[PDB]
């Protein structure tokens, strides 16, 4: 179900968010570190249904940002549907320690033949959101590799189609 968040804007009217229009909805694209948006649990991929009670349907991202900037007062309310495109896939490292995918810039690009990723039907053109509860949005590929290397046999990832 959708949830309500309440945030206070800084002096510049900002809450630490960038938004994106996808399929006539509005989605969270960037959440700034230690911002009001971060504190209330907004994440890349969350859908914004309303801002201060007004429907976001069909708005451009420019419009959504303008609505936030012009909002009266300190507090902004948003109604949020949590990452509607998120899926979870659990894989097991093989005898060589590989789960079986190639990624670039946090996005899965190839599935290794007959790997655990293959068996589990992992898809390409999907962004990796978390690996074993560790958010990897924003992190460098070398950091994502390190998390994968350090992981135990069982590797659970949350992914979303790159839209």
């Amino acid at each position: 179900d959708p949830r309500e968040v309440i945030l206070c804007k800084d002096q510049d009217g900002k809450i630490g968010l960038r938004l994106k229009s996808i399929d006539n909805g509005i989605f969270v694209q960037l959440v700034q570190a230690n911002s009001p948006a971060s504190l209330v649990g907004l994440r890349f991929g969350d859908q914004v249904l309303q801002i201060n009670g007004e429907n976001c349907a069909g708005w451009s991202s420019d419009k959504a940002h303008k609505v936030l900037k012009q909002a009266f007062g300190e507090k902004i309310t948003m109604t949020i549907r949590d990452r509607p495109f998120e899926r979870t896939i659990t894989m097991h490292k093989d005898s060589t320690g590989h789960v079986g995918f190639i990624f670039k810039n946090g996005k899965i690009t190839s599935i290794v033949k007959d790997s655990s990723a293959a068996r589990n039907g992992l898809l390409t053109e999907h962004n990796i959101c978390e690996i074993n509860g560790q958010n990897v949005i924003g992190l460098k590929d070398s950091q994502i590799a390190d998390i994968l290397s350090t992981s135990g046999t069982v590797v659970t990832i949350t992914i979303m189609p790159a839209f």
